């Protein structure tokens, strides 16, 4: 029985390594094998990933005639003492069991452990849309020991930031992914002590040219298709008042269009300011017809008792604020 | 082996401390870690936190040449006598087990015991929506003892207000969080009798502008579109007519798309009244021109054989009585 | 040991009490803490609730020299014998187990038994939709015992009508609640025998004038907005014409969303068979002008070679056919 | 101990009854209880129901002074032989467990067993939209035993077509359910051999009425009121034109509306070659009207220098193409 | 005791058979049941298969005067040593249970070995719709060893392209499947070694003559209706105004509907590309009517104090242009 080389029942497995005496040093490496989905309005993440962990323990050594290692899997992890690590700010996750417990245990003749398992996590990230098409967002994955403090159990990245490996084809379907890198931090509990703590960071961005074309491009010719009644004859009534209406109409399916196909995230984000302001100048426009016509016809029933000056302004005195408002506003979100 | 430094098999663990006598005092503290969704038309919410308690057992005591304390895992917890707290009015509930069980037990030398867990649980929330998008809710987590009355445990907040802490970051996407707090009250049982149950509360509000301008704006600018006919030449029947029917139309693709975008709750609300209430009077002006150009014809025909006087009251009485209408509505509403 | 106490090991728990003789009575009690929720296209609801059993085995009593009784979790469970009830129709349930298993037993010296615990069920309720939105549902949960006939086992309620308790805030979203009581009935089975069965029922209803606000009032507006074409000077046909065309689109508009926020339920109800008649009374007014203009001109033609009477027939004659259809429906569909 | 009586420990059941000799029989009885979801784009059904299983086996014959059986609950089940039968082509099941496991065993003095238990199982079904919505789908639930071939187990009905029985208010919300009948097959794998199969099968469809009334209606509608403008006046060009472009307009509404409540299945049915049918006629009633704009134009320009005969000829050739149309389209499809 | 011939507790299943020596080869078969699912948002699929394993070991011969082999379910594989082979780039997976694990052995008199099981796996698939609807995808899943390095374990297909089987009626609701095949190799792991990797490849492809009728269609029909303006008399203002208006809003419902429709996959695919050209072209169509009645009036004005040329030349000039860049898009798109 290989169990039998290791004198399992010789030694309690319910204390660490080195108890009484100096933190004992566990070193960590991961391999990130995919992003699984992303949800923008709960706001977390999905990924599967490899968890490596290395350490010695004396109580564990072997007599061997070669320096050959052992081998097991999960069913002899429940008879030793092994690290407990969780992750923090979660909200679910699983270890994978098929067809059997995905868990190796390697042990060398002097006692030192590899530890390897694979799992699958959510995690939350917070959001925020104000500048939304054009926002930057970053997450982070984070690490820590449930029950042992600094002075018991010391934590660290085993090679730095060579101990972060990621796949090749790692993608989202709506982000783009950048920079993976890795950090660590102290943590503080009142209730227990000082712990520390491992990061995972990485970044988020879109693909501003589709929503460009997607909603930018159609009110702009909206806006511009208003214009065209400052040039149209005003005795022609029946042609200039369906024309404005209709406008108005075509600009309220596109808003109604662009909302039903955005998350649903309930406050004021940047491609509404620009929706909103675009609706106001085609309401405009058919107000300044309105005045036109009244003061033609005042005009011709005193005189029974060309150009109106008012289109001639307008030809000018439209496109030059919407241009303002778009400099403004291109200055503003970048 | 520690296991026996505590005398395990030298007691009954199915009977709680103090037996026989008073009741023993247990304090609880709750760490609460992030908020992760909520849903209005099943009126539930779902939370993940940290759960502490702290009691005292004669029995766990052991003798130390030193004041330093064990710890153990959740393996030990089938072993000894343990508090049984559960969620109230809730509908399901799980604890944290990757990489292990998210369970921790510290025994002081004079047998002083902490007690800590992670979990997630969701809970159900009554909600009222006749206000909307103006109302205000309030929601609560309660903790209850399964089994044991008040004369055999008595269940408290450890530090009063101090005993609860939230984390810096937490939030939801479509609602503000506000006004954290604890109480206290007595539930009774006819089955079993009086019990101690402990309440966490908050308060959630939303962002008002968007919704002005996602709703009320466009509504109120229809309603002022549908006054242009009123200064336009009475003759101009080609004119008139199709601005009336197409402003009708328009109003009602307004109506369908903000429909569509709410959550499907089948009962009037605050913002159904404002926007049924605009769709009449776009088709009150629409039968003011019906009757002013029938008696026109039959005036001419009698002649055979200016303005007219209801669009000069018109111009003034539509505005005045929608004026009228929502200095009446933000009234009552606020 | 308390469990030394009852004589664990000198009886035979495979076997009921009082076996060989006389069927065993079996007393119940339901308390239901909340309605979860409901799917009108699946056709189930969701509760939770707490079960409570209640008899008497002379193989539990224990000397005292008091009268306190002993209480136990749900660990001595598997160590003596106990009722197998489950629910009839359902589709899915389970048993809360956080932060341990909800079970709860009492045992009296002189041998009497409570059972308690707490579960969450969803169930089978079949519904008619003929008559929507003013239909009506009936549905009902039920309990029965799974090996043992009326000749082993005597199911029933312990208290009568008393025996049904419902929290004071159960509400749904979308319905009204009203009507709670319990029945039992004899069930009979070919492969075993009779059983007895208990059930608990309940009513739901909708909130009409929502409704009504919401489909009946806009389809009979336009309705009635195209009757006013009836009052047109009939020599402005570039008025006539699009009057007609754009209600008719805007009667498609309205149904087309009014199906967009039903349940998808694909037969025919009520409300599709009011929206379909308004449709046809709307196309009606179309072909009536049509056949107007056609006559006027060919009357002209024919002379080179007032009102026309099919208008002054028409403005009686369609206010009063929609009133009678009217009066129809609402005296059949209440 | 009534585990006593059966002589558990003196045989090996490991092996089946009558191993080495000719094949055991198996008979079986079905019950539905309910039909629970379907699901079109998945192509797959859920249903819950009662198994039953009858054999013989000597070993567990005991011995009795009268003719009472013994009735045991799942705990049993792990020490003696019992069929291993399984539902081929489905994709997940489980057996119900509140408030303990749905299984039973009852034993006869002579060694005759029943094997009951309670069950949920999700199939896939393979269906095909070609003739949508007049399209009829048929569907199967398959029995088949995973490690015995038909040498060693003999699996069959145990009363015909007797032994399968139906809830009376077994209903689905979109279909009409039809013709339940059993039949027996044998199959063959490469891998180990013939196995015997057992199948239960029934039959799907639709109401046609409903989607006759919701979408072929408003289309043949739409056609009909094309053709007004074959008797309006050739010189009302203001409108003649806007009518036919907004006849336009109204049929794409319906279409974008029809689609948007169908099953996403991306593939050509009959109720879509209908809709373009009537789409591309809307269409040609457009570019009739130009071309007799267009000659009228350059008649009077060449004179310059009565009812046209294309509206002559379209008053009747249109309806006559429709109406061949509609016999060779009810003819194909039924 | 018929693990008794097994001498179960004479050797350590811990070990692999020939430990120390040559690595043992394990042949792999696959049938393939069903294809669930496929989700184009988070890019995997979901698949139902049979796993069958081949291998020697001589610790388990037995004695026999016959050549029978004997049968024994999921309960010895705790006992023995088997593979450990688990799925590469998965999401989650499990093994079906009803009515007991679905799991065999059969064990030959001279120690060969079949192992079977039957699996649900979900795996990702990564895809690119760049040249949607006209798009091809390729989709892989992966069988590996996860603790045996190819010294210690040799993993082979079978009987090489003959070890996969596939359903006669696989299929998928909205793609076409096509070519199934099997390939082997070899990956390196830096923290442990070699290991050989097992491959299954499929293609799937789109009905491409749904879509082109779908939305291909409809745009091109749009862009030639507002041709028709072309030929309309310049001097029928009231009508020439209403038309272009009109045509862009039933180009932008047509455009909004078809977007509702599609997978939410945000970046620019190559029907965008179409739509947006066809919308340009019809919003040209407006300008130059514009530009033809300001000359037109101009004209007029100065005389005071046929045909126009535009007209002419954009008969010729508008058809060419689409006509070119459809010759160019299809030779791109194919
Ligand atoms: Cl975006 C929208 C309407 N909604 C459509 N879906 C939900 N709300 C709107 C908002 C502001 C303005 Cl100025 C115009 C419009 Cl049309
Ligand atoms: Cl809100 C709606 C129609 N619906 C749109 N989606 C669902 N119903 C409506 C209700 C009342 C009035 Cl006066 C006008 C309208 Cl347009
Ligand atoms: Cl209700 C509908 C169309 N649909 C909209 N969504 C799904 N179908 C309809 C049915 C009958 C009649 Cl007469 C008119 C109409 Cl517009
Ligand atoms: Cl059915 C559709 C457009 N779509 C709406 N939703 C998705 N596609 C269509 C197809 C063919 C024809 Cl000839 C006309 C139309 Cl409007
Ligand atoms: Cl596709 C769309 C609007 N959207 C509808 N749903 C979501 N966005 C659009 C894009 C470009 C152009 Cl040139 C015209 C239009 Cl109408
Ligand atoms: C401990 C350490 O070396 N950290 C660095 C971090 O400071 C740097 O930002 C990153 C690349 O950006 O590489 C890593
Ligand atoms: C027991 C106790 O001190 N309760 C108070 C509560 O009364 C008060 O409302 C809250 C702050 O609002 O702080 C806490
Ligand atoms: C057994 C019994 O008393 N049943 C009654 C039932 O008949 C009655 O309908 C209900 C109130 O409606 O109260 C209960
Ligand atoms: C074995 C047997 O009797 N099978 C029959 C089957 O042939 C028949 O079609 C069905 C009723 O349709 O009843 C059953
Ligand atoms: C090992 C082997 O024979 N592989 C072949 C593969 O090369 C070929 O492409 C396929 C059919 O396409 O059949 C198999
Ligand atoms: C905080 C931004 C408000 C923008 C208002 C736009 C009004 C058209
Ligand atoms: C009409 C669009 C104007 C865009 C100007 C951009 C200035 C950065
Ligand atoms: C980062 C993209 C900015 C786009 C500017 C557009 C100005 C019209
Ligand atoms: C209880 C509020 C009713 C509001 C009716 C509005 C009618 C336009
Ligand atoms: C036309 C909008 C009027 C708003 C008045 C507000 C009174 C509080
Ligand atoms: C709490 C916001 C009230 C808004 C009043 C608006 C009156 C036009
Ligand atoms: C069974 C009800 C049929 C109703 C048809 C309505 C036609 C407009
Ligand atoms: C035009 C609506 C008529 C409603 C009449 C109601 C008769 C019960
Ligand atoms: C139960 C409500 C009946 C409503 C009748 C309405 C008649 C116009
Ligand atoms: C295979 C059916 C094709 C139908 C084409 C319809 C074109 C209007
Ligand atoms: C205009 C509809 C014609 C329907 C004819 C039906 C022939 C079976
Ligand atoms: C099975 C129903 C056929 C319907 C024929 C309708 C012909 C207009
Ligand atoms: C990369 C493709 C861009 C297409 C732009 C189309 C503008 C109408
Ligand atoms: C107007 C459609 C033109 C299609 C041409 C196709 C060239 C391959
Ligand atoms: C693979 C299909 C190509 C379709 C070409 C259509 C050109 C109008
Ligand atoms: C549109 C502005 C009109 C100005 C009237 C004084
Ligand atoms: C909306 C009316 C405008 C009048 C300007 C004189
Ligand atoms: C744009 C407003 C013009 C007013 C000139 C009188
Ligand atoms: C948030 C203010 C934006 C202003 C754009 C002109
Ligand atoms: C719109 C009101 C008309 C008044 C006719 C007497
Ligand atoms: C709708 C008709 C109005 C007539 C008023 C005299
Ligand atoms: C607004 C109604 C006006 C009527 C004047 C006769
Ligand atoms: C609308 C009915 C017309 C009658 C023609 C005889
Ligand atoms: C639709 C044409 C009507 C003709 C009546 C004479
Ligand atoms: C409503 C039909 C009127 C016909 C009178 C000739
Ligand atoms: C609509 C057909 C027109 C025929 C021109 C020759
Ligand atoms: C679309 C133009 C039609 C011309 C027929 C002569
Ligand atoms: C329907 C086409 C008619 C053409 C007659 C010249
Ligand atoms: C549409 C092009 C107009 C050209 C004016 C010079
Ligand atoms: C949009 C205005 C066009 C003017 C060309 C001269
Ligand atoms: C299509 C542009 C035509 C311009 C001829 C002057
Ligand atoms: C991506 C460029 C497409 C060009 C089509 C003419
Ligand atoms: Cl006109």
């Amino acid at each position: 029985k290989s169990e039998q080389l290791l004198r399992i029942d010789d030694h309690d497995f319910s204390m660490r390594p080195g108890f009484g005496g100096p933190a004992i040093p566990v070193g960590v490496d991961v391999q990130v094998e995919s992003l699984d989905s992303i949800s923008e309005v709960d706001m977390d993440f999905t990924m599967t990933l490899y968890l490596r962990h290395y350490w010695k323990d004396e109580r564990l050594s072997f007599p061997s005639t070669n320096n050959l290692s052992m081998t097991f899997d999960g069913r002899l992890v429940k008879k030793i003492w092994v690290p407990d690590m969780f992750f923090v700010h979660s909200k679910r996750s699983f270890i994978h069991d098929t067809t059997t417990d995905n868990v190796m245990l390697r042990v060398q003749p002097d006692g030192k452990v590899l530890y390897s398992l694979r799992v699958t996590v959510t995690a939350m990230c917070n959001m925020d849309f104000s500048r939304f098409p054009l926002d930057t967002q970053t997450c982070s994955l984070e690490i820590e020991s449930y029950a042992y403090t600094e002075d018991d159990l010391m934590l660290y990245w085993k090679k730095g930031n060579d101990s972060l490996k990621t796949d090749e084809r790692i993608s989202l379907s709506q982000f783009l992914i950048q920079e993976f890198h890795t950090t660590t931090k102290l943590a503080f509990y009142s209730s227990t002590g000082w712990y520390n703590r491992l990061y995972i960071n990485f970044t988020l961005r879109r693909h501003i040219f589709f929503f460009l074309l997607q909603t930018y491009f159609p009110a702009t010719l909206m806006v511009m298709l208003s214009w065209v009644s400052f040039w149209i004859d005003r005795r022609a009534v029946p042609a200039r008042v369906p024309l404005g209406i209709t406008t108005v109409l075509t600009m309220s399916t596109i808003i109604t269009g662009v909302n039903a196909s955005m998350p649903r995230v309930s406050y004021i984000k940047a491609v509404d300011i620009y929706l909103w302001v675009s609706f106001v100048f085609v309401f405009l426009s058919v107000l300044e017809y309105a005045a036109v016509n009244y003061l033609t016809t005042v005009q011709e029933r005193k005189e029974q008792k060309d150009t109106h000056a008012i289109d001639k302004y307008s030809r000018i005195i439209f496109p030059a604020a919407y241009i303002l408002f778009n400099l403004i506003y291109w200055s503003i979100f970048s």
